[PDB]
C-alpha cells in the first residue's frame, strides 16, 4: 500500500505532465496521497495563472463575513456576521490595518502558535464564497474555470444526465481568517489555487480515520452533535492541534504558499487558516473513485447546511433513501 503513514504529499509536475489534469490526480492516487486527505502541486515554471494581479481591486465583496468566535482557545466554534459590501481594494486596505494585519513573528511556527493562541479574542473578516474566477481564459492547464463538471462525471460514470452547474468560488482572506472542520459537499475533491498574498495552513485527518475526528467532535460539541447527526457540515467548529493530539486523532499539517495548489480528497477533512491578505480560487471536482464517497456521504438534514442548487441531483440519483428529508431540510 502506498504511503501507509497518510502523509502529506508534494508533486512537482513537469510542463507536460501539467496538460492532462484528470491523469494526474490518478497518477497521483498510485502514490497513496489520497491516503492523506490533502496534497499540494507546485506548478512547472513555466506555468502563471494570469499575467498579473494589477487590475483587481474593484472586485465586489457583496457580503463580507465577520467571524466571531465563541468557546475556548482551542475547541470553539465561529459565526459568520454579515457586513456591508465593500471592494477587493476597500477590503485589502482593511486586512492591512492596524486592528487586522498580521502580527510580528519569527516564522510560520510562531505565526500558528499565535493563531491558535489568541485567535478567538479577534473577529476578522472573510470575503469568501464570491462566485468568479481569476484565472486568465487563454490559460489551458489547470484552469479551475475549465474542469470537466462534476455532472459531467456522474453521467459518465452511471448513464444519467441531471441538472446542475460547477464554477469557481474566490475567497479573500485577512489574518485569522478561519475555515472549519469540514469535507466538501457530498464528499467530493476540491482543488484551491492561492493566486496572490499571504499564506494559508491547512490541517487534514486522513479519510480513513475521519469518523474519529466526528467522535471527537460529538463529545466536545455536545449540544450540535444533539441537534444535528452531521453538525460538522454546518462548517462552524473549530479544534486545535494541541487538542487533536491530546484525544490522539490522526492528523497533518501544510502550508500553502501564493503559487501553490492544494487538492483535497473524498472524506478528507481538514480546517485551517490564513495568514494575512490573499485570495484563493477554489472549486470542487469529483473523479471515479468518488462515487463510491458519494454515495455514503452524510447528510445535515436540520436545516442548517443549506447548500447549492447542484447537490439536489447528487442526492437524488446517489442517495435516493435520503432525499426526502435531505429535501425537507433545504426547505
Ligand atoms: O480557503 C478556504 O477558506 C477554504 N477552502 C477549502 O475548504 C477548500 O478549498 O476545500
Ligand atoms: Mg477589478
Ligand atoms: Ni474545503
Ligand atoms: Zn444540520
Amino acid at each position: 500500500a502506498q504511503n501507509p503513514n497518510c502523509n502529506i504529499m508534494i508533486f512537482h509536475p513537469t510542463k507536460e505532465e501539467f496538460n492532462d489534469f484528470d491523469k494526474y490526480i490518478a497518477y497521483m492516487e498510485s502514490q497513496g496521497a489520497h491516503r492523506a486527505g490533502l496534497a499540494k502541486i507546485i506548478p512547472p515554471k513555466e506555468w502563471k495563472a494570469r499575467e498579473t494581479y494589477d487590475n483587481i481591486s474593484e472586485i465586489l465583496i457583496a457580503t463580507p463575513l465577520q467571524q466571531v468566535a465563541s468557546g475556548r482557545a482551542g475547541v470553539f466554534t465561529q459565526y459568520h456576521k454579515k457586513k456591508k459590501a465593500m471592494t477587493v481594494g476597500e477590503y485589502r486596505h482593511l486586512a492591512n490595518s492596524k486592528k487586522y494585519q498580521t502580527p510580528p513573528h519569527q516564522n510560520f511556527e510562531d505565526l500558528e502558535r499565535k493563531y491558535w493562541k489568541n485567535r478567538i479574542y479577534n473577529s476578522p473578516i472573510y470575503g469568501a464564497d464570491i462566485s468568479g474566477s481569476l484565472f486568465d481564459e487563454n490559460t489551458k492547464q489547470w484552469n479551475l474555470g475549465h474542469l470537466g463538471t462534476i455532472q459531467d462525471l456522474l453521467e459518465k460514470e452511471c448513464g444519467v444526465v441531471i441538472e446542475g452547474v460547477n464554477t469557481p468560488y474566490l475567497y479573500f482572506g485577512m489574518w485569522k481568517t478561519t475555515f472549519a472542520w469540514h469535507t466538501e459537499d457530498m464528499d467530493l475533491y476540491s482543488i484551491n489555487y492561492l493566486h496572490l498574498g499571504e499564506p494559508k495552513t491547512w490541517y487534514v485527518v486522513p479519510p480513513e480515520h475521519g469518523q474519529r475526528l466526528e467522535r471527537l467532535a460529538r463529545e466536545l460539541f455536545p449540544g450540535s452533535s444533539r441537534g444535528c447527526g452531521a453538525f460538522l457540515r454546518h462548517k462552524v467548529a473549530l479544534i486545535s492541534p494541541t487538542v487533536l493530539k491530546e484525544n490522539g486523532i490522526p492528523f497533518n499539517r501544510i502550508t500553502q504558499e501564493a503559487g501553490e495548489f492544494m487538492v483535497t480528497f473524498p472524506y478528507g477533512y481538514h480546517a485551517g487558516f490564513n495568514h494575512g491578505f490573499n485570495c484563493a480560487e477554489a472549486i470542487n471536482f469529483a473523479t471515479p473513485r468518488w462515487i463510491d464517497y458519494g454515495k455514503m456521504a452524510s447528510q445535515c438534514s436540520c436545516g442548517e447546511a443549506r447548500v447549492t442548487f447542484s447537490m439536489d441531483a447528487f442526492v437524488r440519483i446517489l442517495q435516493p433513501e435520503r432525499y426526502d428529508l435531505w429535501k425537507r431540510g433545504q426547505d
